């Protein structure tokens, strides 16, 4: 039995699954004004992250049962019955799938289709499902009354992971020398199944030579021992990688600042944060459409570009995606307001404006980059008041 | 079972649809005096607009059966025959087709065109349909006796957002703080999809909290949820992006009033109204060409654009849609009045008329954008007022 306790590093999730308990604890409360629930909901993320984690702590939550069951083990249109008339027999239940991509061959898929049709929401049942690969599910499952909510779920941050690293070590007898904030500095892009399994290796140095405590020592070599060799398992961010992402980050920032039409900025992080920065579309935005607007969020998507090519003479993956989606804008622009020939000098001036700039301000970018590599993310609160120095 | 009274700010289009309900009550009271009725019906407009809640209303207020079918679901020639077998057997009824653009692969064509010809519109029998890309339909379609009369709906103005709230929060608790004329105010743009999905939200918001009434503060807090996010529903017009439209519908109005040959203003707004304004041109105008007039039209056309020039320096795709219909104009004026080169020059010359006309009456201009960005909307009776003291 686990519970909101055991996670870490996700408040933004645990903030709309609220409603989900609630709901689950007294259906009747809806029920009597109206308010009608969704019938399910998707989770999506890497993998490691803990979204099947966040099912089973929703069920613990609230008393009810947990029906589960893998996608990947794919006779499948009888279990498929089987699962969801144990959940009816059983007013407030859950229904978990997981892998949901592998499955959704086509005679069970018709059978999951006829089973969420087929239920009664104001009993109490819910259905929830997991996955990394969002982009590939079948559009008959999203549409309206089958799969109609989306939850994104992140990769920690600093703070987060010091979170995790306390949730894993409440049952093992530390020394007096082991600083977790010092653990949780070193090691940027890992995730919490990565940071478990660290624990674990710690613990088997110590026991090897007899030892009755965790020291500093042990936790400093387990991280060479995870990250090389024969038997790896993580990744993470080198001093080197670390200095070419902080670049990218803050050209974006200071060409939106400069630009009249840019768009306010609230956040910087060496993390990505967001679906779009994740590369999820989600199978998805403004009332009007103006030119000066749409020149000036070109010049903005293309800053990350101009700093790589004025600072280190380089291209990366993220900067190719930026200049995927600028193509994509500048074609729907020419068949609105007024063919190859013309979308590629559209894209090819943007880019060229956003250099001047980035040359015009070469000293605020180099002040911004510098807090970037100590601190690892810029708040609002803070953020608004460096960016008023500057400038 | 629905009526009339579940629709809001539709007035126009109900009222070209009461001879249908006439004619389903009683045939005999047409037929007794040779009048003869169409055979099919089309209604166009933008999506959630409520088209396809307008036919099933119809065939309440008249109680005759109501056999529908879906064009995105196409076997499709046994389909259509089955369709209209039923509405023969039962006299008086309605035959309704839903997304008919994806239908109108060529087997499937053929055989409503035959169906179409070979049933008795005296027994009391009408056909109707809905699409939103009127401009891709086949030509064969629309020639007489087969689709021959058409029907606008378009989005509601302020009276009929608050018309729209008022029907679906007649069976919920709310509390005596709560003001919809205020909420009304708040969401230019939206449909009457948008506005449906909104009261769901405000009730899930007082739910998850256990209260048993709807307060304000639940109403303004589900605006946010809707408009941002990974789940994002609707669209709205910003306080900005007002601005902008308010004087591209008062430079058409300001130069109108200025020429000699200028037609005669009724109404100005910030939602478009007509089928013109929503860009369709339905296949589809003076007895007599002449050249004054021809000149005059061409540059009250121009006035949007000009203001927009004059005050902000920008354009928008609206102004993009009225430079092409501009072009058009001049051209078949060269080939009637007496050649690129010749069009081109045309169209430079009423553009320069049109600038004159906004410098040099920039303070009426200012003056009439003022009460448009509080009212929203100025009728026949005011208008007609207004324009006096100005000018
Ligand atoms: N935020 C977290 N707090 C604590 N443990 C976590 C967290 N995130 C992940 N874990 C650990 O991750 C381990 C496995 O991850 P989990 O299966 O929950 O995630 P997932 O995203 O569904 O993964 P996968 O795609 O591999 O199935 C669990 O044992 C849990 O200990
Ligand atoms: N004027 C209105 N009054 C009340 N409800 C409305 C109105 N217009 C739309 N709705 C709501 O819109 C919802 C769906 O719209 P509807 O299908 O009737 O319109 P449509 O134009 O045919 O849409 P679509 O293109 O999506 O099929 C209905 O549940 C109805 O509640
Ligand atoms: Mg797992
Ligand atoms: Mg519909
Ligand atoms: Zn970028
Ligand atoms: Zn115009």
């Amino acid at each position: 039995r686990v519970t909101f306790k055991d996670v870490g590093g996700a408040e933004e999730a645990i903030e709309e699954l609220k409603e989900v308990v609630e709901f689950l604890k007294d259906p009747s409360k809806f029920n009597r004004i109206g308010a009608r629930m969704p019938k399910g909901i998707l989770l999506v993320g890497p993998p490691g992250t803990g979204k099947t984690l966040l099912a089973r702590a929703v069920a613990g939550e609230a008393n009810v049962p947990f029906f589960h069951i893998s996608g990947s083990d794919f006779v499948g249109a009888a279990r498929v019955r089987d699962l969801f008339a144990q959940a009816k027999a059983h007013a407030p239940s859950i229904v978990f799938i997981d892998e949901i991509d592998a499955v959704g061959r086509e005679q069970t898929l018709n059978q999951l289709l006829v089973e969420m049709d087929g239920f009664d929401s104001k009993e109490g049942i819910i259905v929830m499902a997991a996955t990394n690969r969002p982009d590939i599910l079948d559009p008959a499952l999203l549409r309206p009354g089958r799969f109609d909510k989306k939850i994104v779920v992140d990769p920690p941050d600093m703070l987060g992971r010091k979170k995790i690293l306390e949730i894993h070590t409440r049952n093992k007898p530390l020394a007096e020398d082991v600083n977790l904030e010092i653990i949780a500095k070193r090691t940027p892009g890992f995730v919490g199944a990565d940071l478990e399994n660290l624990v674990n290796e710690a613990a088997l140095l110590a026991a090897r030579e007899g030892r009755d405590k965790i020291t500093m020592k042990d936790f400093e070599e387990a991280i060479d021992r995870v990250i090389a060799g024969p038997a790896r398992k993580s990744l993470l961010i080198s001093p080197a990688e670390k200095r070419i992402i902080a670049y990218h980050e803050a050209g974006h920032a200071v060409v939106s600042t400069v630009v009249p039409n840019g768009e306010p900025v609230h956040r910087i992080s060496i993390i990505p944060r967001g679906y779009k920065a994740l590369g999820y579309t989600l199978h998805l935005d403004k009332y009007l459409v103006s030119r000066n607007e749409l020149l000036d969020k070109l010049t903005a998507l293309l800053g990350g570009r101009a700093a790589e090519e004025v600072v280190f003479g380089d291209v990366t993956s993220g900067a190719a995606n930026d200049i995927e989606r600028a193509t994509e804008i500048a074609r729907n622009m020419v068949s609105q307001l007024g063919i190859d020939e013309e979308v590629k000098k559209i894209v090819t001036n943007s880019y060229e404006r956003a250099k001047e700039i980035i040359r015009k301000y070469r000293k605020q970018l180099d002040n911004i980059v510098e807090i970037l590599l100590e601190k690892e993310t810029i708040e609002g609160d803070e953020l608004r008041r460096i960016l008023s120095e500057e400038f």
